């Protein structure tokens, strides 16, 4: 929890478009409603030249699908990034083939936890979903969501 | 969908106390919020002497955890029951050992679908959860919830 990170990660190679195909969290309230705190839909990853990672996403806030831009700073571990605000909050990359799928988790350091299966394409990748499910049997997840290709082409999935 | 029913079911032997340990549905909106349509927490099963099955449950309605009593009428198939209202709505018993776990699904006949893993006890039965997960890989589920022992002893899980 979480003791699965990607060895040999080249962060530059994750740049580009991603779809949040499936989400899971340790507590139901983290993903329950459209405005739940960790219900965030990844749009694009943009690594900076110094190795930080800026993230474009959508979040439902106040009855509307809002755009967000957040910055995840590099640490000494290539697969681990930190986000300010307030509580120390780390992003861990568990696995990726760069070209098709990426699995990551977000945990508050230090209890609470959310993971996603990102895919390059608005398609149900059964095989990325299988790897996501395997990575999660090691974790105490209590809500799990997945989306279909129609919803994946909509803002806030929708 | 759903093509898994329990052979040899003795409905009388499912009477008694049950806990809704985990829930899954084909559409996110079926389980999303506390007031979602299929977010129902089983309390007790009471088979009638003629083989019908009355169900006591809780549902969050209008900012409160309400008690419900619904009747599921027997069909020609021992593992399949029907509920009036409005849309023909069947309950199917997939598997049970009577003493520990029961898996069932509710489907609108005929599209939409929700399944639960019921347990006799406010304990996480990993082995019933495994069987639930196996029964579901055959199904198009897009939301899955589970509850911990604390929540299981609360009204509306809570
Ligand atoms: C390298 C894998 C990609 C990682 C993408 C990480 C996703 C974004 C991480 C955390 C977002 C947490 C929710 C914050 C939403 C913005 C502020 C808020 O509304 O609370
Ligand atoms: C034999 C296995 C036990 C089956 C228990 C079935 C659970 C109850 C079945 C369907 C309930 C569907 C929701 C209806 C809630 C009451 C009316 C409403 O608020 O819409």
């Amino acid at each position: 929890i979480v003791t699965q990170t990607m060895k040999g990660l080249d962060i530059q190679k994750v740049a580009g478009t991603w779809y949040s195909l499936a989400m899971a969290a340790s507590d139901i309230s983290l993903l329950d409603a459209q405005s739940a705190p960790l219900r965030v839909y990844v749009e694009e990853l943009k690594p900076t030249p110094e190795g930080d990672l800026e993230i474009l996403l959508q979040k439902w806030e106040n009855g509307e699908c809002a755009q967000k831009k957040i910055i995840a700073e590099k640490t000494k571990i290539p697969a681990v990034f930190k986000i300010d605000a307030l509580n120390e909050n780390k992003v861990l990359v568990l696995d990726t083939d760069y070209k098709k799928y990426l699995l990551f988790c977000m945990e508050n350091s230090a209890q609470s936890l959310a993971c996603q299966c990102l895919v390059r394409t608005p398609e149900v990748d059964d095989e990325a979903l299988e790897k996501f499910d395997k990575a999660l049997k090691a974790l105490p997840m209590h809500i799990r969501l997945s989306f279909n290709p129609t919803q994946l082409e909509e803002q806030c999935h929708i």
